[PDB]
């Protein structure tokens, strides 16, 4: 009534906001060109019991959606790479990932996030820690949560 | 189109500060069956001087805060202290030092208080002084203040706080 | 579990890390004697016009010993020094007070430290809360607040919460 | 020479600064216009063997001076008042002050500084705290120390500030 | 005018303020000659098949040199170190690379210091912003973002901006 | 003692703050190469295999499971593992491997149970101390600002058998 909160970049302050990103990762393996590919197979191919032995390296450049189905709204590219780090695994595989976002629509048109972290897909809920970022993003602390083709991603971080 | 929400911080337990702007009117009523403030101790040198408040004299206050100029409207709290006449030439272009706390009466900031210490030369229009600290939803607060002019003056709070 | 984590002080990489400090003393206000503690330093003009035993625009000063507990012989930490002035016109009994008054500690980490406080104090409040407004000594850059605790010769529960570095 | 280290307001950041201020307070008694009055004697004046009893009130409008000697520059005034919080002993008087700050001339022209604190004048050093401040002392969050050199006391003044 | 005051670093009571520096510096990638700075570590699968010379999948691994001016014989501050990845399926010559890679300083006050850098890149994008993820040295705790800006061998000019302490 | 009794000095979530804390831990990561069960491979080799005269020449890309101890001996108190990648990254060098790594460190045990490091950076081997940025963390370590320090224990420049010891000061919540 006679009071309201404002924000400080009135008096010129650089307040950090925490920003909640919610969007839907599609790796897909099969279709007549897929998005992610073999950039180089494991040398215990002949002898792992793994579609993806040891020491595999994948290169993706995934779609973003705004919903689960393929065709919901695009808003980014995933790019960059994962690598297969656990020797006993067989199908339940352990990743370390780095791969960074890039996105089109609204604010953060431009803006891009980078992450590396470990994904062990068995998981229900899988947590890698947002490294830092570019654009709107500058400066980003945080982390993400994909639950699980397409992953539902949720993006916590930092920023100005 | 809208994947994004800038969420608050206590989502993830933090507690960030933030700015509120304060805005309310202050009557010194000093005329009239009870006024808002009394001297209660006068300057020394009250007769020699051609000053209404010779300097070294201390008034004590009680002003009410409204939502508009009129002091019918809305009552959001009330201030309450003391001042000092600081400047010696004077007469009546008085210069201030006050002490005093706001509280408030509705609101979020039902009961929470500021605290001022500083600085006025009444003449001039725009005059400034802190926010030394507050209280209640005012705790940790730090910040200034804006005065524009029996009497009412407007004005115009800058806190951060929690 | 043999550990391998331990959380350690920020000093250790330099950094002067904000410590929040909780401060718990009692503050005695000696009426009685032949040295009182606190004394009428301007009475109000409308003293004879008012009933209340302390009127409108009253100035008070005080020098207040502080104790670790609510017995004068506890150990002596500090003294409150300062001033206040009432500051209601419809009061009689129930007296608003504006108080400007500093906190000096002669005890043990904060010996020659001090806290100044400047706020409201509504004395039928069972709880009153003030502002820390700074500080020297270990209280430089202090931010905080204080609760004093009393209902209606005495003395006064207080606690103390004060960011500092 | 192929980094260089670059305020954060490059980049729009709003960086606290820490401000050092040096100036002496001229604390005239003596002569046809001192700089302090004594607006308040305690009601235990003749009753006590002290010049200022317990409880008498001082208001003060003193120069501040670059150099110790007062036709040096003139760079502010402190205004205020302060109360003598001791009782009996005397020459070892203690004061709580309520004082602002006004600078002239300067990037700090027309900014403030308010201080409320304790001086036991006995001391070769003494400390007290900056509450707040104005202008371009807005959100001040420091303490001063004024070494006991008519006076003229030395002020070392420590300001964080945006 | 004689000025009684002075700006003083936070540091002379003991803090340790954020600091935000400019670096600027040219980094080479010798593609061509007798000795080149970076080779095809992990040639991509689908070589015959693209058209581009560096199909999605391909793995470079780099050690270029960092001087202050544009010309290779100019002073030397560091290596680039890393690896970066073709992370496009459609680009042919519009690359676009994912980047994993360190920046080691022997030139001044940050001889020794490190910089870590992990981000996206338009390859003919005139303007291309990568994030500084952290660093070691002078650089702990480093956080801030990088712009590089070349043209349609080479050599890129580098901008970076770090907080740290 | 005395006299010291009436302050206490509390955490900052008393009201209601996220203060951050700096957390020291320490480990033993074993880099085994050599025998039946090693917890490296070399994803793939530098097209320099032949010619170079590095054991890794520059351009290989090696991935790793190395586990994490509390004490030097691999038979110590399992505390973690160390999983990702590094690529060797100095084209002069033969025995004094420069690499360039991006890794976790998953920790199971105690407090940090499930807690995830990252980390990327360059490590000269031969250095007597390796310093590496911890980039961000999940779990308890979420928002991690911080540094390694990795000292060499023990470690064979030939078959490339190492047990380094690590030191992690990072910052969090």
């Amino acid at each position: 009534t006679y009071y309201q909160d404002i924000s400080p970049s009135f008096l010129g302050f650089k307040q950090e906001k925490l920003t909640h990103i919610h969007f839907f990762l599609h790796d897909i393996v099969t279709g007549p060109k897929p998005t992610m590919i073999i950039a180089s197979e494991s040398p215990l191919n002949g002898k792992s019991e793994s579609p993806l032995p040891f020491g595999s390296i994948v290169v993706l450049e995934d779609p973003l959606t705004v919903g689960p189905e393929l065709n919901s709204e695009l808003i980014g590219k995933a790019q960059g790479f994962y690598v297969t780090v656990s020797q006993a695994a067989v199908l339940e595989l352990e990743l370390v990932m780095g791969m960074t976002f890039v996105f089109t629509g609204g604010k953060y048109n431009g803006s891009t996030l980078s992450v590396l972290g470990r994904n062990e897909i068995i998981s229900p809920i899988r947590e890698m820690p947002i490294i830092g970022g570019t654009g709107e993003f500058r400066f980003a602390r945080g982390f993400l949560q994909a639950k699980s083709a397409h992953v539902e991603y949720n993006v916590y971080v930092f920023h100005y």
